[PDB]
């Protein structure tokens, strides 16, 4: 159902209903649509419009599914309606074929969550942090309204949402539906070498690792100049590029289309049987209408 | 056969033998489908169907290949089966064509390696060099960004 | 971010104030003052970018 | 084809995608620390931008 928006799925079906009603109207007072339904004998004065209310939906649906009814409109004005409804039908079906081939070769997979604000509402996706860590510390002392709601869940749930160590929580994202809160540059080491983990959102906190010196030392100042030497020359950046980068995993190259199984089309077998059961109820429905008419 | 899984090819063929055998039930059961074959002669007792057991197979097959047939059911409950089976068939064809246009637009878009940079990225391809040769000597002293990664 | 710089409160070389301000800025960080201050000043209008 | 090209393409989202497409005009402050960084840069994606 994806490659057409459900706006179009409704506007098609109203257009199938609307033109089928105009087919009923034009057929009546068009005199050339009143033919001779008795062809084997010349001039028996019987007259019939075969474009009834039932068959006009049968012409619109039979044309929408590209197969055509047995009606084949006959004068000029039901012919213009039928033909312009025909050229409507190709442009739809040749769009739905065209647009579906776009989805089957350019796959844009998008996550249900895109920031921590999306985690505030999705209770189906659970939170997670290391027990008694600085990440857990930040939400407990927080004041921002998102993080309060994010803490109030994680406070009022434990052993299902709170991990003991981050290596255990890596398994919990990997196994369960679990969104894990941890440090930033720990993630880019994990993400780079585990290519079905991703980093959604951005930096929540903003802190830094610093060279530890004892309380009062001359080595605090000289290292501070020396740290800015590696960064402005660029040596500080290239060390990051060699210790966090790993395999790389370029699955951005689109693979073969992974031939459609029951997880992909799927719902047509449901709507087929949904048409099968509904027709039997009408089959016993109009059977009582005839037995009452016969009685 | 490649753009669909073979489970689908079994299930479509079972839907052909299913929906045709359901419409044959509804054609004998619904009163409207029992019609007079002679508007040329307004008779009685010649009231018949055209949907036999072989004909109902022929409608499901003939609608499967998007060309229709010569049957075109008249009764409303038979027309509900004719409505959904047609919407069933456009989804199969326009997922056949779109997926067959996907195997042929991926395989044509891809290319074998023709540079070291295309060899730099794809870590599936195992490299190779002489242990202690001038080749791996060059990748020590190389300052090209595409080559120290190969040296990495 | 390509580069990674940082705005620092300027002190003359060897002031005793250089260390208190480092203890002063790092206090406001732990009670989240600056981020609300950043959101007080960079936020602006609605700016319909929802889009 | 119009719907498999337009879906396949994407706007720029990195400097490397900005490095290649010479249709997009760049921009920097004349005598700023930004263009100062692209002088001293040893990254292959940036001296080309400096080029
Ligand atoms: C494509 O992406 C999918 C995301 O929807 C992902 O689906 C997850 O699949 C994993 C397993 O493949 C599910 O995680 C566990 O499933 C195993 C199955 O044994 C269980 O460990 C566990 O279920 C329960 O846990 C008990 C032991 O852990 C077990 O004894 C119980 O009987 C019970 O089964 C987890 O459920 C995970 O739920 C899926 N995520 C979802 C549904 O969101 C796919 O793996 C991924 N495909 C590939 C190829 O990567
Ligand atoms: C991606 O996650 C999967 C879990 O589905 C990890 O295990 C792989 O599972 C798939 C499906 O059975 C198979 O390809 C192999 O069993 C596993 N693939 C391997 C070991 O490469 C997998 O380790 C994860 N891969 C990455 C790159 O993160
Ligand atoms: O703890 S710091 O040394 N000073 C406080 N912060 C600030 C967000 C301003 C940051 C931000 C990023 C860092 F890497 C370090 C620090
Ligand atoms: O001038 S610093 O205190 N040290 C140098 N850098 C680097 C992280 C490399 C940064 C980066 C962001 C800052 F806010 C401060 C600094
Ligand atoms: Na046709």
């Amino acid at each position: 159902l994806n490659p057409l928006s459900p706006d179009i799925w409704m506007y098609v079906l109203l257009a199938c209903l609307g033109v089928s009603c105009v087919l009923f109207v034009i057929a009546r007072f068009s005199p050339y649509e009143w033919y001779n339904p008795h062809p084997c004998n010349p001039d028996s004065d019987v007259v019939e419009n075969n474009f009834t209310l039932l068959n006009s939906f049968w012409f619109g649906v039979g044309a929408l599914m590209q197969q055509g009814s047995e009606l084949m409109p006959k004068a000029l004005s039901t012919r213009i309606v039928g033909g312009i409804w025909w050229f409507f039908t190709l442009i739809i079906i040749s769009s739905y074929t065209a647009n579906l081939a776009a989805f089957l070769t350019v796959e844009r997979m998008e996550s249900p969550i895109d920031s921590a604000d999306d985690l505030a509402k999705q209770t189906k996706i659970e939170y997670g942090a290391v027990e008694d860590g600085a990440t857990m510390t930040f939400f407990k002392k927080s004041k921002i309204s998102t993080y309060d709601k994010m803490w109030a869940f994680m406070s009022s749930r434990r052993q299902s949402v709170l991990v003991k160590s981050n290596e255990e929580g890596i398994q919990r994202v990997l196994t369960s539906d679990y969104a894990f809160l941890m440090e930033s540059t720990t993630i880019e080491f994990v993400t780079q070498r585990n290519c079905n983990l991703t980093q959604i959102g951005g930096l929540i906190d903003s802190k830094g690792y610093g060279v530890g010196t004892p309380m009062g030392s001359p080595y605090r100042d000289k290292i501070t100049i020396a740290i800015l030497q590696l960064q402005e020359e660029g040596k500080l950046h290239m060390m990051k590029e060699k210790w966090w980068r790993g395999n790389g995993c370029p699955e951005e190259e689109s693979k073969e289309a992974s031939a459609l199984g029951v997880q992909n089309i799927g719902g047509i077998f449901i709507v087929l049987a949904a048409g099968l059961v509904l027709s039997v109820f009408v089959a016993v429905g109009e059977f009582l209408y005839k037995s009452k008419k016969n009685a």
